[PDB]
């Protein structure tokens, strides 16, 4: 089938932990991430982008599910312009997408960044999942407006969906988000690392991924595996299932980037919300 | 069957390098890293761990073949406690196990990890191996006491099994240790990485892995890789076999890291000692 | 067949940016990287290494191709000196050579690296390549004498084929070199992640790897990846096919790497040179 897709380039405050501390982000429809782009393996997309005249910089559009021009396609257009490109969706999986604008290391650490999901044509490829969930791992740089922190790699956290500990009621009293499943039920992780610069080890703490596909492709499937490793503009389908009723943390095992932020709380109860990584709650805001 | 498993945590100084330097470590029965724990896929271990009166922090245990409750299995213990629980081995392969205790990164970084091997129940799915090693990566800290040392990856070594150029007698005039094995004959490595932080690029000098399983399920395999990345947390089995008498040297190939200490002789020779690589010597003390 | 590959190390200045800054490197053939070397799996290479008279430092060659002795094959010799040893190539693929003398992490820094590329026996194991570029990523440290500075990891750029954004003229106006290929064709990137230290996430911007061969070798294969780690001291095969005129730019992308130089265009054109990523043009200088 054919799609419209339009965001706007918003540059707005936005939150990014538990207490309430904001910065000047900027984003894809006024949110980090920006909103989830879903299609079908095959897929017509007719994007538009919408740079909304109150920015202050330009901005554009890199999709990794796209084969496009680098030089037309993913040009920056300027505050109050609008840029439409078409393509096709032609592998299946779970792709990055981010501003490409100058530089790139500060549109994406800034917020611009999301995921577009490419389910596969053929709906027997991959197991069926029972809850689906969004992890987008970035880094959060105290000053958005210094780009020599940026490219030291000197970030004050690393976090999933913009927010420090944000799905962790664990390690922060204040967190109110987690993730939500039943014992047996498979879980199946959407996870895109954004960067700009580092990278994830990816682990269940108390699991183990059953499945991990890199890219999100049915070919290049892995089993059991105890980590992952997801590098800056990479993303992966990993797969979990709990045989009980209990918790595990989803990490990114370098350890300091875990105790700085990216440490994510999947509950598994039999009671469990029907509406949780189902729907339109796969990334939970 | 039924496997039972106890360790104690021990707060105690040991060496990290060939001159005696000690450092106040903490630790599963008082060694750096603990205790090999070896079963069988579909095995029930019951395990139980013991602080020790002595201690001065609370410890806990995190096995990463396990599938449990983090909140509850994971628990801290106070010294003087005794935590205990069973599992299944529900999958073959190589993994991680450390303290889980609040800080992660300090209790690893300490030396309170090793490796758990679960052999596959099918023992023909591997090829036969003529000898066994563990090695397990981590970085050492001047100061253990110093956490914003390990926040900021600021690490004096990258070591084997604890220590600088264990395996290095042609570095280190003072080591006495090192792998052994007859040419032809199959090398096992289980290789784990306990971090913290960082990442290990895996390469034998002068050789070839032979075959890769990532977390060492046999479903995984790669053949013929000249390196493979470990990531902080993840584990993997890899094969060598050398044609010729002579020397490889496995080697963290991020050169900072191998300068550092992380580099591991094996020996090729006819007259290879026929208890090297078997039984209880996998773990090189 | 056996093949004689005889390279001469050579200290002398060389050019690392397209304005003509120079530094003293250390190099095989008096280029870097060195010459490409390349065979067929099973062929014997009989090799040998000339010091120069004029070199000030001892030098090696380690091929991560051969199955040898590090001690005696790997060792270093004095200027004036020449160093001979055979090896088969028992594995296809790409792989990294380098120098391995006394600290091997400044040998690699000051340029002594290059690939050796083994042709598959069975010539239908790779889908058939159009077009061949070979692309080693390297760090670039600011003063060659600093091995302090390389230890800690205080690299200046990092580059391709020894030059700051050689392949780009997009982002550097006096870039003067960049990737050719028609749409439609299939174009085969040989890379090798040099180092010394640091990893590679390559991503081709506006495109797709097709297909991607870690350590080239055909066995193990993997489909349609955005993006893919290369650790210190590693290489790979990756594929590329855009569907359209116009360009891609072949990026590390842990951001702080593409930024310091680490990108190269490659522009599709129906009239694209014959020439281009054929015979010995595979390795633009
Ligand atoms: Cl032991
Ligand atoms: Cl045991
Ligand atoms: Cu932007
Ligand atoms: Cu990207
Ligand atoms: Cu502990
Ligand atoms: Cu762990
Ligand atoms: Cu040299
Ligand atoms: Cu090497």
């Amino acid at each position: 089938k054919t799609v419209q897709v339009t965001l706007h380039a918003v540059e707005t405050d936005v939150a990014y932990d538990n207490k309430g501390s904001t910065y000047r982000a900027w984003t894809f429809d006024g949110k980090v991430p920006g909103p989830v782009v879903r299609v079908t393996e095959g897929d017509t997309v007719e994007f538009t982008l919408i740079n909304d005249k109150n920015s202050k910089n330009s901005h554009s559009m890199d999709f990794h599910a796209a084969r496009l021009d680098v030089v037309e396609d993913f040009e920056s257009i300027k505050p109050g312009e609008t840029k439409k490109y078409t393509f096709t969706a032609d592998n299946p999986g779970v792709f990055f997408y981010h501003c490409g604008s100058d530089p790139m290391i500060q549109h994406i650490a800034r917020g611009m960044y999301g995921v577009i999901i490419v389910d596969p044509k053929d709906a027997n490829a991959l197991p069926k999942a029972d809850r689906e969930y969004v992890l987008i791992q970035a880094e959060h740089y105290e000053n958005p407006d210094d780009k020599t922190a940026m490219m030291q790699n000197k970030w004050s956290n690393v976090v999933f969906n913009g927010g420090v500990f944000k799905y962790d009621p664990v390690h922060d009293s204040e967190a109110t988000s987690w993730l939500q499943a039943k014992p047996g039920e498979r879980v199946r992780i959407y996870f895109v690392n954004a960067g700009p610069n580092e990278l994830s080890s990816l682990h269940p703490i108390a699991g183990i991924w059953d499945r991990v596909y890199p890219s999100g492709n049915p070919k290049n499937v892995q089993y059991a595996l105890q980590s992952y490793l997801i590098g800056a503009g990479d993303a992966a389908t990993l797969d979990l299932i709990s045989p009980v009723e209990g918790a595990n943390a989803i990490v990114d095992h370098s350890m300091r980037h875990a105790h700085s932020g990216a440490i994510a709380v999947i509950m598994f109860t039999n009671d469990a919300d029907p509406e949780a990584g189902r729907g339109e709650n796969i990334l939970i805001r």
